């Protein structure tokens, strides 16, 4: 059966670990892929992480937008292995998600001014989406959202430093039923962080342009869509400023470059990720800003230790349970942290809302390097 | 339940990226087959990569018809390696097919004067077919076609620079219930793409002898053939000469030679894949010729790029997904190309037919040689 | 179905050989993790061996509470490798069982003040448990006992040289359902292994403080507990002196440190294992006295050698196969010991009880360091 | 279901290959298991190989009844590696079978004056058999039969190079229901090969005292048992004399020592593998005798070639395809050989009979050593 997605997400008050593979560590000797841009979706049944891997193992000569790039997924915690990952589709910009019944793979490929979104339900190519911009087209790098029978990805054609197209798609059994191109002068969104609530779906995003703090997109399934940044103070991408009276739209100083990161809105109030660091990659953390998503203060109620400011991090990204696999009443807001290293590769580590007791530490990749 | 095969081809404009191995650059460092004469074919499930090895990994010193070679299977997109993959047959020429029920795969070994073809259906010897003319009884290394619970294929036995002898087969749960030998002269028929169209067996396959444009045979099942040449001026062997007003029967002009290939046929229309280089197999085109199966012209619509002409090319075959695994109402044409690099091993990339559009990129082998 | 566990454990005269992974040696070329603490648990289809792991493998540069240390598991038997072990949680301190439905596992993590327990029902985390004392929160290393539906740990927070403090949990569906602080002055509990008889729960836990004899503690599904040490002269733990008129409650003389083992209780008789070098974790035996649970005396009727006195032993803890599995009417017993070596890995070497003629051998691990 | 096991034998012509593995050439670099005594078992869904090991993979410092040898096994014609080998039992001496519902395993470990059988249904150690002659007690190494829910085996205590003890086990469920000792004097039966025929059993042995003919023992599920040796003058052991007139008991000369290896019977007749060479293991052929069951003459109607006489031979054992598992009427006689290679390990070949055109080739290991 297809998954309803009409629940809420529950309300969480810390963040339990759930998941690490400690890829580098075991590739050190093992055979493990160098993988880039981890993300983890659930089926019904189990979650998996995907990766983009270029055939390339660690410890090896032959380690972006290369022909060789494929997605992959293993089970979640395992090591992205040759001998054990399960192929999906050839891409350089990747999304995938289960809508219940089987497994839909976005996978972006081809050149930079002619790439082609390959959209693969249940292994089989279903639809394809050409480039409407010819500047490198790309996606969410994280799980697509599916509500009802229906799943939804936000995809990004134009410049990743200025002002871009961005178009919202509504995907049924891997076919696209219906497009929507955003009218959002001044805004940017790179690399969505979809979740589904309440039968709606909203995306956290990363502004590359001139936007520190986060913007986001909440539609419906007929993609009538809302746009906005995330108007905390408490600022979510890196590079950013210090905290400060932050404001509604975007926040210009050092808003040019960023992460990909995610935040869960909660009413008035947003769960934010973000890296420890304002400059670097480093350290993360979630905050739980009771009225961040609207209000402009730089007030904070619950701060949880995820990475240490001395260790790597690196994107983040959301993912749900849904009701049909954990046997809930509500969706379980969750989230992936990449520790990358250096080649250039990274292990990821993953995490799941409670509302029990949880503890600040640091789970980092741990490679000598 | 078995595959019906009584649907068309699906009309397509373009073909889309399928799978990438990644074979040999994985197997860089990681445990990896040597393998030659990679074909792919689907069950109702999920499609496989079929493959030929002698139980060598590559960058190992025990890297064509010897003892040691075995079928073995992997699924499609994962590497070729004794960790994963299947065990089909003991076999240095080839073929597999599934009808829906279970695997039927076709092994031929034994001596050059007296080789024997071992089916199995289930992982069960089922039939055997003995040499009739002691010249390297030999076979497609591509899939074989199914219609209505019975699966087909070509063989050949004779030379291969000369007049041969070619039978056609009618197989159900692995036991041959009719043979038909051809009766073809001046024709010479190599390593066949069979592929299944409205009830009937279209087989595009490759003149050794005398020919640059490809032989074709089509049946139905009680096995009554008809026999020609694709009349094309694209001439899609290689070695080939330059294209002009082609033949309908064989080419003689740089016929001697040639490479395993595959054609779709639409009507009067072919889909035509090739190497890009007239000499060596350097490149790869998918070429739309809408009056190409008869008329003589070398004028073509469409052409698609697949490899570059400056990356090694090889074999490619076709195969098919049915309705029975799509959920479509036709069946949709695919094919794989083996990218040979060198020992002497091959990665393999495959497409799918669309009527979306796609991009002509190149996807080579990538491995530092 | 859910696990009744309402039999009583078949009563056994010897130990037959279950499994040996000989996971040093395959890791001596092979790609095998270094673990410690393994322990086996069982499903109604099948036993799984589960250990600890940071994610280094045996020969390698990267080999008790870091922060990688995870849980994972195999089928029984095979090798702790990264290419077919299946990752658990998240933990420095473990246990797991299988309710009949799916696999509940306790994953502890965090700081040494500020430790989580983390509770994972088929894979989903459903509920977390604080530290209570905030000095090192620790649990069984070995399978938590399941009876209708529920299952059932022990876990100590406090010193484990002195006075700590031992809970007893009822987890339902990965839920804690009642919690109830054991009152055992002059106890000290560590690392139980806790076996289901006649709806009963019987925990044989090492007293690391001041006793060389072991504690116990038995418990119904309400948490009604009653504890005790084994009475008998025939110390179980590793340090001991030797045997004596033993006491009833806790053997002060060698009665600091120790190590975790396991007892099965028939009656008033118990099976005992324990090393067989009254000072370092060498050799293993097995020890049937009919009157040992409460008497004092040192006379025994049956011993029979698992591990001999020249190889290392180290953890011993039990299990069961429930009827459920077996088909029986009853529930056996079992137990594993781990092997040490030393990096410091450790394989394992498991034996149920049988009726039936068996031999006392030793089988050691057998790697050349 | 169970197996019926109430067919007969289908009347064969020749043998086709079934399987193999290659696994010294892909050990020379991949991780593949030191490997001795393997033999063939079948599902009724799928073959699996099983094979002994001590933990030592091929080109390593690690690589006969000791203490860490285990029976392990793999799907038929793939690797031995501990990435893919399912572990079975403790066992320096061994046999397997499936009685249609699951595998019963018989393991043997422990001293040589102390050892016992393991009996493992579906993973569960269901009953033992100590020794009763306390002189390594021994059993088939090779498949056991299974006829109407009950599976059969013989095994041997005693010299082995003078008169033994010879008894033959009825097993259901794993559990021992029946028990006989053969009283054969001046007999000497070693690793049976026992096949189902008519819901009988015949196994054809190995003597190793004074017979260069091959014993054989025939049984019903009461277990009534007859003996006799093979009579035909084709004698089937190595070492053997030249072919004479053949004595129906046991043939003297050089009737010391021996290798294992099968017969099939076909009424008077019987299909005999053997080595070619007649001193060493070296070479093997399938021998037709119409009337070699019993009668004495060295007269033969079909020989085919399986392994050439200069490559390296070994033990070889019958095995069975039952009609549960080909849709056929009759059981299929079926036959491995192990090409033993030096570390002393070896790969192993596979036939099975057809009634069809073969050809008698050479398969031999093919590494370089
Ligand atoms: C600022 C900065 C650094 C931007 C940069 O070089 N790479 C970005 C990136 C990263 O790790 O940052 C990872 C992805 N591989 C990139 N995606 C693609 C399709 O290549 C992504 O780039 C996107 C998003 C900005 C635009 C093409
Ligand atoms: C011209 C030319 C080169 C022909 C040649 O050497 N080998 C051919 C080949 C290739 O890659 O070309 C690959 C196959 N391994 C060959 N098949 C067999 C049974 O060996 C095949 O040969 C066939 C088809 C011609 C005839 C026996
Ligand atoms: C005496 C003695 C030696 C105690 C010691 O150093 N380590 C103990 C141990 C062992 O192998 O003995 C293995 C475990 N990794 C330890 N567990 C934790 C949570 O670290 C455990 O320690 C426990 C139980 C005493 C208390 C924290
Ligand atoms: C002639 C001769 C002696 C040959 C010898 O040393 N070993 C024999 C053997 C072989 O490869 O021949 C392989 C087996 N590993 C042996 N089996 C056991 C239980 O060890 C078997 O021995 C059996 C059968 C004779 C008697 C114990
Ligand atoms: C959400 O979907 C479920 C499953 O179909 C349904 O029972 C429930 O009523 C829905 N919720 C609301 C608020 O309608
Ligand atoms: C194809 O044949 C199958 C089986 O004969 C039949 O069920 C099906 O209807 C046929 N297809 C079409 C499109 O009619
Ligand atoms: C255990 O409980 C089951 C039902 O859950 C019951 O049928 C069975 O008789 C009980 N066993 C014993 C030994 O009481
Ligand atoms: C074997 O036993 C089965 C039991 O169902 C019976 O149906 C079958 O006829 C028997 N076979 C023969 C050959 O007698
Ligand atoms: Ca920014
Ligand atoms: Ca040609
Ligand atoms: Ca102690
Ligand atoms: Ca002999």
């Amino acid at each position: 059966v297809k998954l309803a997605g009409n629940s809420s997400l529950c309300p969480v008050s810390g963040w339990a670990p759930l998941s690490k593979d400690n890829s580098v560590r075991i590739g050190s000797k093992g055979d493990v892929f160098v993988i880039r841009e981890p993300f983890i979706s659930c089926s019904p049944l189990e979650c998996r992480t995907f990766f983009l891997t270029q055939g390339a193992l660690l410890n090896d000569k032959h380690s972006d937008r290369s022909p060789y790039r494929t997605l992959m997924s293993v089970p979640i915690g395992s090591v992205p292995s040759p001998y054990n990952a399960r192929f999906e589709s050839i891409a350089w910009s990747a999304s995938a998600c289960h809508d219940g019944i089987n497994w839909l793979t976005i996978g972006i490929t081809g050149p930079d001014n002619g790439a082609v979104a390959i959209l693969k339900y249940n292994g089989i190519i279903t639809d394809t989406i050409k480039s409407w911009r010819n500047n490198i087209l790309r996606t969410q790098e994280s799980e697509c959202a599916c509500v009802n029978g229906s799943c939804f990805t936000v995809m990004t054609d134009g410049p990743s430093n200025g002002q871009a197209s961005y178009k919202i798609f509504r995907i049924e059994k891997g076919k696209i039923v219906k497009s929507v191109e955003m009218n959002a002068p001044n805004y940017h969104y790179e690399e969505c962080s979809c979740y589904p609530d309440s039968s709606e779906i909203t995306c956290v995003c990363r502004d590359n342009w001139h936007g520190s703090n986060r913007p986001w997109v909440s539609f419906n399934q007929n993609l009538e869509y809302q746009i906005g940044y995330i108007c905390s103070g408490i600022f979510g991408d890196n590079p950013r400023p210090n905290d400060k009276t932050g404001s509604c739209g975007p926040v210009s100083s050092n808003g040019a470059n960023g992460v990909k990161g995610f935040s869960f809105k909660y009413g008035n109030g947003v769960w934010i990720g973000r890296t420890k660091s304002i400059s670097s990659r480093n350290g993360f953390e979630m905050i739980w800003d009771p009225n961040g998503w609207t209000g402009t203060d730089n007030n904070f109620s619950i701060k949880q230790d995820i990475v240490g400011i001395n260790e790597w991090s690196g994107y983040s990204g959301s993912f749900v349970m849904h009701p049909e696999l954990t046997g809930l009443d509500c969706i379980v807001p969750c989230f992936w942290v990449e520790l990358i290293r250096g080649w250039t590769s990274g292990s990821s580590i993953s995490f799941c809302g409670v509302n029990s007791d949880t503890v600040g530490w640091s789970w980092p990749d741990g490679a000598e390097l």
